[PDB]
């Protein structure tokens, strides 16, 4: 119970960082000092990733070259596909991603360290291939051949095309990218911290993404996006939205929907997502569940007056046709940009992260020959 | 308000309250659940030490026998896991392969999401039993050789050596390997253990936690050791060159691989183990070179003498240099599994804060402007 | 003689097992048996009832391998 | 020629590059190794190089054949 000890390293700074700023008291989230809202209105995930990773907005020549490098590296090796084919059909998709990222290491890990070329090659490879790999498990698990990357399509569209084999409406592709930019970086989140610890050892970059995938996968930091859709299924009609919440008002000690709420209130990402969803639904029509969600928001206002961005995200994904099991994985595709950016920073000044413990245990015990205890 | 303090690397910063391990340093003391490493090494199996760390009580015979039986049944690995390893590149780094293999193990298992105590025991048995088998498989598969099947008669250390070399180990060597495995099992909040704690705090599958930890141990700064030590011994090339070689390094260009200002208790046990193995199974030119380096080093050092020996013992046992970090993983899985259970009881998520050196309130700049 | 013949033919060829490995994990077992039985035909389909032996061989192989 | 290029891709884990009908013999081989169509003058130089090594009278390799 020492004052020095804080459970969960809460309020304890782990690094000095310039990549992102979040205030709980006030809505603001900034990437390299730029408001998320401005970037969302006028940015690409790839441009935002460059800003986060290299700290400067890209020149047109720089951006176009960066996109070209990703397009050439989008495809994945046959050996990687065969391994996924070896994967269990009912295997969890996030566990599959961790294995897939590590495997990429067996090939591209041979590395030049202290070489600037190395940081960019890994960033281009990881950003380009993690989306291709996620789509391939979805197709392979069903016995379906993986849909190859199409050079003509942009990063957001290719991911959607690889999952469905149907080119996305251009407007739909834009919303997905904005969603990707929204989930790219959120300060010292648990997934980023794991990546930073893996990085501290000076391990290869592909391993750091793999360690982060494992942490994102777990439910508390893990996407809880799937839960919102299931509850929405639980209320069959817009009618009964009011009844369902009240029975839930008695509750079994549970928090979801960004319940951890490191921001105390109003994550701004959520506000942008809700607008994005409404625009998408109006163009592409309104699903019955979506109306149920809108109703849930109206009930929330009585809850809102005193004191679910993930909840908004899942709905958007479904309209775009993303499978729910792939939702935590889509977050991984965006967070790779944040993860890579933290990796470069840890490298510039690196001390291995070795913490200390408070011992609550015994001392000076003597070994006992087995005797019944 | 008040001065704000930042320790780089969370150094000296407590992250958890644990009964699993104590290292004094200075006094040179390592204790697992209150028992000296020296006593455990002399009188305990890696598996017995593993029960003590994971469950916190030294086990009873009916418990040790059951635990050993459960490990033997789960020692074998699925064809799908072996086929996936065949897909792996031959030249691929062995530690990256361990990370992928453990993560894959989750796909078959992990269909529990269970608060059942059975779920924790099930993972402990599978992870401890399978990780040694998988490491052996990559070494054989990389050379195009079929993986050697586990032998029920053989114990855990012997089975690993048999799978790696295809030849039954001498009993004395197997005991030395088990003691080495017991020695590297737990060392408080290592970077690898901390990664396991942070992965486990999210409530992710245990197999994933091991995978994230294996990536952390893989890095050269922590858990990457050896190979370089032998690398140097091959380089000196003679007892005669040792006095000159050490001086050249001391004079300029720095030695490879300190946790504490006192000698690691583990190095003390390892050197005696090394001496016994070399005398019993034959000294090698490399061993003699090592002996010379240590005597020479002590007069200049009087020393990073810690855990260099492990490579020497492993080489004598015939473990390849590439697999040395992986051998450590087999032993430290027990500590990682133990921490996973302890983290689970309170399970606060790890969300540390940051100090912002960055700009604020900037505005997007159009690309055409540049 | 019958029991011994059944014991000898109990083992199944690697190519069929590889075929089962190609089969979906969630696939229904009875549908899987139908594919497996039909496959045994590709390896073993030869001869005529005129051979009394052919009837005996099928009886032993099918009883042993199914 | 297709086989030699195919090993080069397989060894590095890359899928083999299939022959393109439009390309001539020298160009397909270069395309198969690189995946980029060769400049024509270079394709001509490679074709001449192949002609130079095609026959050298009775030599260990021909004698074995
Ligand atoms: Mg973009
Ligand atoms: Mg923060
Ligand atoms: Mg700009
Ligand atoms: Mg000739």
């Amino acid at each position: 119970a020492v004052s020095e000890f804080r459970p969960g390293l809460e309020g304890v700074p782990a690094t000095l960082s310039s990549i992102s700023f979040v205030d709980g008291q006030r809505g603001v989230l900034e990437y390299r000092g730029i408001s998320i809202e401005q970037l969302a209105q006028q940015s690409s995930f790839l441009e935002t990733a460059y800003l986060l990773i290299w700290g400067h907005l890209p020149t047109q020549q720089e951006l176009t070259e960066f996109e070209h490098e990703i397009r050439y590296h989008r495809r994945i090796k046959f050996r990687i596909r065969d391994m996924m084919k070896c994967f269990p059909d009912s295997g969890h998709p996030m566990d599959a991603l961790q294995a897939s990222a590590a495997a990429l290491g067996l090939f591209y890990s041979r590395r030049a360290l202290d070489d600037p070329e190395y940081i960019r090659a890994a960033v281009v490879r990881l950003l380009a291939k993690i989306p291709t790999m996620v789509a391939a498990f979805q197709l392979i698990r069903k016995g379906n051949d993986p849909i190859q990357p199409r050079d003509e399509l942009d990063y957001a569209a290719n991911f959607l095309y690889m999952l469905t084999e149907r080119e996305p409406d251009p407007v739909a592709a834009r919303i997905f990218d904005i969603c990707l930019t929204l989930h790219a970086e959120h300060t010292i989140n648990a997934s980023t911290f794991s990546a930073m610890v893996t990085a501290s050892t000076l391990t290869d970059p592909y391993a750091v993404v793999a360690s982060a995938v494992g942490t994102l996968a777990g439910p508390l930091h893990g996407g809880a996006n799937e839960e919102v859709l299931d509850m929405l299924e639980a209320i069959g009609s817009v009618e009964n939205v009011e009844p369902y919440l009240d029975h839930c008002i008695a509750t079994k000690t549970r928090i979801m929907g960004f319940g951890h709420r490191v921001y105390k209130v109003k994550d701004p990402r959520a506000v942008i997502l809700q607008n994005l969803a409404e625009q998408l639904f109006d163009i592409f029509g309104h699903d019955p569940y979506y109306e149920i969600a809108v109703a849930v928001e109206k009930a929330a206002a009585e809850r809102l007056s005193h004191k679910n961005v993930d909840f908004y995200s899942g709905l958007v994904y479904r309209k775009l046709g993303i499978p729910s099991d792939l939702f935590t994985p889509v977050f991984a595709i965006a967070r790779v940009a944040g993860w890579l950016a933290h990796w470069k920073e840890q490298l510039n000044e690196n001390r291995i992260f070795r913490p200390t413990q408070i011992y609550t245990g015994s001392h000076n015990l003597d070994y006992t020959p087995i005797a019944d205890r």
